[PDB]
């Protein structure tokens, strides 16, 4: 079955974060250095609410300047609604 073959090996697609992604999902309270990118973006989620990088009025408005996270997305700040800056991230800072 090439369905199957093709699949087989690639049907979780663990990514390894580069060092310092690796080290916000760490203060998120991951473990290891092995991830599902929905893992990824769920301690995101949490790094962002726990370092209370949101505005508590506009809660979708993340201001991530001067946080490591502004740095590695190369941002003061990102709406959640427009997140094109995170898919360019984690494309850069996921690996295979
Ligand atoms: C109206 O207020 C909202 C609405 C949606 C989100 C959100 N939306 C989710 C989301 C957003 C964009 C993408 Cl590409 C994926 C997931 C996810 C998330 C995941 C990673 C990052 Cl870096 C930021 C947010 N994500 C969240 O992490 N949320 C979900 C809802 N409530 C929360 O407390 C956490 C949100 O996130 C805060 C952390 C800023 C706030």
């Amino acid at each position: 079955d090439l369905e199957n073959l093709y699949f087989q090996g690639s049907q979780i697609n663990q990514v390894r974060p580069k060092l310092p992604l690796l080290k916000i999902l760490h203060a998120a309270g991951a473990q290891g250095e092995m991830f599902t990118v929905k893992e990824v973006m769920h301690y995101l989620g949490q790094y962002i609410m726990v370092k209370q990088l949101y505005d508590q009025q506009e809660q979708h408005m993340v201001y991530c300047g001067g946080d490591l996270l502004g740095e590695l997305l190369g941002r003061q700040s990102f709406s959640v609604k427009d997140p094109s800056p995170l898919y360019d991230m984690l494309r850069k800072n996921l690996v295979t």
